[PDB]
């Protein structure tokens, strides 16, 4: 059991361990194409003394924090250890070479979608933005009197073919990624897929369908078995009014029962209704996991609430480093120091607060976070909180 | 149809209509005793010209709002219309009489529990409170190194009688609910009802249980049906500590596969455990609703956040009045203006923003909440927030 | 295995093979109750050779039949036999004892409910009326502009206790039955079992309310597990003005999602709504099942359509007779002959055409009813159809 | 926004609106063949100032009716407007124009199948067929002694491949469909389109097979998921021989626990079977909407039944004229008249009386027809209704 650098033979090896894998393997062409965002010496692979019995790699990424910032991110993703090969430390060996590889290139964090919940806290990965479904039932749905776009005159959304508007989808997108937490540049090969997966599947997905604002758009399909079901596999608006507007479409929608969409806590679609009830939340679970793996560079990168006075701190990541932590002006400073910890907290804890979706006072509950100061908490709290809500880009 | 305070022979009438309107209805001795609660004057009756065709009265409660200040609370409950006579504007005439004298009788704040979502937005009460049901499957939950109280030696909970040990919960919950956003003074009639709950039923609902710490406890029961399932009816803890040690408890009642409790979207338990995602949201609804009845005592009462500088503005409340509201030492004086609005708001807006349950961001991004000024939402946001989370204490 | 009236010492194996033999059975001292309805000489047993392994009873009924013409009628029920003794024909042989009697008794019809839809066609019973299980989802429901009871002032409808208001509900139903095919007289001993199961049970069903008019009642319960369903066991209305109050006030019972009732196919309520589809046919079947014991006494005492001319026919009865049967003036002549048949059905067949619920032609197309002239086939069709649309009154 | 008849380029966005509308869209091609069956100027669209945002069109078809008479009928379908132009009438727009061109055209009727309930009345539809679903499960039935084809010999009905015998299944429905009420011509691209849906779809409906009679067939296929279900798609007999001789064929299905059909309230299958619950009626619905365009045309069309007497009476219909109506021998004299009414009703309400599948009774008890008469409303009854069960030929 040797741990290298995949060379070209050992895809087709690495793409059969895919499919026995992961149900929603995107197939041998579509991985193809999905490799260009793998950087030379970004992939491992474990071969046995030979089939490839291992595997994981990373993208290349660009993840806006707060402040509208824009960090250079290592998103891991086709991990996967052969069911032949379980309880042999093949993951522990895997995420530590790319750890060692992303660090010495000079990412300062790293990123992934969890499969499932219990794994990756250990490899310093924390949970660090939230999905939300909401499931409309649009048959009681009436706009509220204060919602925007309920005049007279004309509709400014048209329903449209998505392989038509790529380029309007494309530009409103790259707005959005660049003034929201947790958006993500989408490069064309992933453009490519989503409007592939956009078409009809012969026993398989429904056609999807568009609706487009200048300031917004949504993907919608009916679902496979459930008829009274339309589900948003995307919506992306950059004003206020191009959400609304949106909306009023949506539950426009009068064959449906119900319309669900995959969304974030802080999604206003509640509050443009009559009865907030009508937006019902069936599922929650993690979303975007973050492992910060430069705790200066990181941590001064991204801005902080201007509302805090300034202050100073002593923040210890365990086996991570101890810095002196100076914010204000929405700025930080953070130093190396050997004076006493004010602050405590492992490596994954630091991730779940970085893109401000976890408060430090609830991880302080938990004890993931320690101070024996409570007014410390409260200004970490309101200065790692952003002002635009977190959310999630796309699964990778 | 005339509009009333109910005399001693109208009870029997507003019975029937309650077992009628209401499937959880407590019965007639039960309801003896909560009238206990009802103040004189604080109920009204519409006979028709005479059995009973509505009802509504209001409780006198003592409400824990953000700097651990309690308001004087009119709760709206025993609200019923007979299915005989909708659409006669009962209701609208019935809240219309009961805000009048909650009004003058010097109540700064109103409260109720909705049936629907859709009903109690136009009479000024907006949702303050959230309701988190959580869902632990306990056969796969460890929890975290980092958790409090998985040392040596013995358990500081008991497993005990819940009749048993009144006092003790009593004396628990009376120092929560002072601490907390949201809670409610508990009268004895309440405890009465509760332990009576606690017993078994024939046919019904099974024997509960409490875990009993010095700083916390639980009340949980097996679900009728489903016996693999335990309800946390109630639980109540005062140190992070009681917390972590009701749930060690909680996941070792190993008979169980599901351990359910209704709590609020900040509580730690997930992140005491390995797997967060273990701890699933299944449901999630509004819980308690306000309606400022007066706008300048009630902005007044409650604290403010420290980490915000000082700011003034002006609010405007749709037909309730406009306010120079100054902030700072996270204090607020609110005095009558005619100096033009800076913040718009429909009174019930006010209600949700008030125990710092909705960011003014998200209700601004609805456009229930008007400003032309970005910078101050951001202050209003941090301003309103609550450093301790808001929670909800019991149904009435 | 002999044949005999049972006596008093026979009841207690009676009541043994009812509990073992119904699911629903009413239990000893109700059942002591129903006896009082049962002539003498109006049961047979079956003991072995004792305890008793088979029964059946007929009671004394009057039930209304087109022309508001009301019958004698021998009502089957109560009919067992034990799990040890099937396939013994102790029913052919029951049946024959009771038929025997009832024929010599001078009963015109017997009637029966029949726990199986095969069983009871060989013995000369047919179907006679259907059941209609409606369902409203009450949510969408609006009548329409020509439904009566929809201007100002107030409702004539009460909702009240059942036990408080009995007198009044006998005289509607009083009324009903003798105005509607199927009426069937209620008797005291039954109307006592009506109010007892309107009370709620330990663990079983819910308290049952009453919907009054002057014209009409519905007695309804919300059903035992969900909690969002009503279920009208009985509506009962005089005038049409009383069956749209009755349904203005059951649609108003607005913390239901559906309401249920079980009624019969011609049930205008559909056509009240502006949305007929709300009123959904979840379930039909057939109720009251009649024997006729005398062909020409049952034909000459109904009475026919005015509208079809005079005519005549021979009808042959499949080992039954063969009858002059002369229609006109809407009243029959039937005497014997020995003129060749033109009409020719078994019993049972009579006994589905007789309250007019089932057509001649259908019953034709399957050959259940055979003549060589359509012309008669259209005559008999609209002859035996009944202005008045037939009804089931209640279970025995 | 305007409204115009479609050119040859408004179709491809007529067709998105359709695949965004319909989650059984036939798609373009079928679509593209449909179009043949639509006149000159039969459609409209609506433009916005251009995609398409509303469409609706109508057929030309061949209603059978009472007596045998064949009626040209307008057959309204392709109806949608798009969810960003809900509640701007685009819908009364269009259908106004449409009837305005369907009245001028000389068309007696109008026909359509709803996709709700709610919409169409307020038009002038009333739902003129009844749709019956029966499940048989087929393990138990067993034919009556009386039914026919239960002797020695061979079997009349062959098992065949749909595609290999189209010409006898057009030339059996040809018979059934002039000699049935609700009857429709069915045109080639119809017949094109059925035997094209017979066919296996990859991940989608399985192979159909066909029962073949010399005056009936059935067509039926096993359900996608439930495979112990046949769904019989069509079934058309012309003589009860043929219609007893098919349903013995599929209750052959021995493989199958339960056999489906769509078929009407008055199919006699329930009473070939010894058991009649056996045909269990799961589902019922509206079938065929019919609006008169011309009162006296329309009355004067179809036949009567002759055994009601001649009688005359005055008929308004609303906002439709007032007419002396005299009935006898089986026909109708409907000529203008300013005397009092006798009969008072809305447009839709006479389509619902027209097919014979609701009776006048009924609807004056819901108050849809209004008279001081009852003598009148047993005579209507007995006029309209139909000797020929009325049935629904297919969903356009
Ligand atoms: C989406 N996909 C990607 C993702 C990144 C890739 C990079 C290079 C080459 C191919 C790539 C394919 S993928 O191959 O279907 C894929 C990958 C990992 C997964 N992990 C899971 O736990 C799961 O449930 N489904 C997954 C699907
Ligand atoms: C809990 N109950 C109270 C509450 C307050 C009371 C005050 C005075 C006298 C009796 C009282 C009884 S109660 O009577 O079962 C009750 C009341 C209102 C309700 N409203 C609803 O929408 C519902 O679903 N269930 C309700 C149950
Ligand atoms: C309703 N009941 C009557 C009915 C008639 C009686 C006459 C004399 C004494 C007692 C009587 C009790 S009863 O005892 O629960 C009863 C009877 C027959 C039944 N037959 C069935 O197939 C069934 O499912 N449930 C039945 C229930
Ligand atoms: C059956 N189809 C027809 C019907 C008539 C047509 C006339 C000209 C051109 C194309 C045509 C297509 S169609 O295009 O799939 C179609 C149409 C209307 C519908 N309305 C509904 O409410 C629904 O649920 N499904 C529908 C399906
Ligand atoms: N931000
Ligand atoms: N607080
Ligand atoms: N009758
Ligand atoms: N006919």
């Amino acid at each position: 059991v040797t741990l290298c650098s995949p060379t070209e033979d050992d895809w087709p090896g690495m793409f059969l361990l895919a499919a026995a894998s992961f149900t929603d393997f995107i197939g041998p062409e579509s991985a193809t194409a999905w490799r260009t965002l793998v950087p030379t010496d970004g992939a491992v692979v474990v071969r046995d003394g030979s089939e490839v019995v291992g595997m994981a790699l990373y993208m290349d990424l660009r993840l806006t924090v707060p402040g509208e910032v824009v960090l250079p991110t290592a998103g891991l993703s086709f991990v996967a250890v052969a069911p032949t090969h379980r309880r042999r430390g093949l993951l522990r060996a895997m995420c530590a070479e790319l750890h060692r590889r992303i660090a010495d290139s000079g990412y300062p964090v790293a990123a992934l979608h969890a499969s499932e919940g219990g794994i990756y806290g250990r490899f310093g990965y924390g949970p660090a933005t939230t999905l939300h479904e909401l499931t409309v039932d649009r048959r009681f749905a009436r706009f509220h009197a204060d919602a925007p776009g309920g005049g007279l005159g004309g509709s400014s959304v048209r329903l449209v073919r998505p392989t038509e508007h790529r380029g309007e989808f494309e530009a409103i997108y790259e707005r959005w990624r660049q003034q929201v937490p947790g958006g993500l540049l989408r490069p064309q090969v992933l453009w490519d897929e989503l409007l592939a997966e956009a078409k009809a599947a012969p026993g398989g997905d429904r056609e999807s369908f568009a609706l487009l604002h200048p300031d917004g758009y949504a993907l919608y399909r009916v679902d496979r078995t459930d008829l009274k079901l339309a589900r948003v596999s995307e919506l992306r608006a950059v004003t206020a009014d191009a959400h609304c507007a949106l909306w009023r479409a949506l539950i426009g929608l009068d064959s449906m029962e119900r319309i669900s969409i995959i969304t974030h806590p802080q999604d206003p679609l509640p509050h443009l209704l009559t009865d907030t009830r009508l937006a019902r939340t069936t599922w929650r679970q993690d979303g975007l996991w973050l492992r910060i793996m430069n705790v200066p560079a990181a941590l001064e990168a991204r801005g902080y609430a201007h509302e805090v006075g300034e202050f100073s701190t002593v923040l210890e990541v365990s086996d991570g480093g101890r810095f002196a932590l100076k914010i204000g002006d929405g700025r930080a400073r953070c130093t190396p120091t050997d004076a006493a910890a004010e602050i405590e907290m492992d490596r994954d804890v630091l991730g779940s607060l970085y893109l401000g979706a976890h408060r430090a006072s609830t991880l302080a509950a938990a004890n993931r976070l320690r101070t024996k100061d409570s007014q410390l908490l409260r200004r970490l709290d309101a200065a790692f909180a952003s002002d635009v809500p977190v959310q999630t880009a796309f699964e990778f």
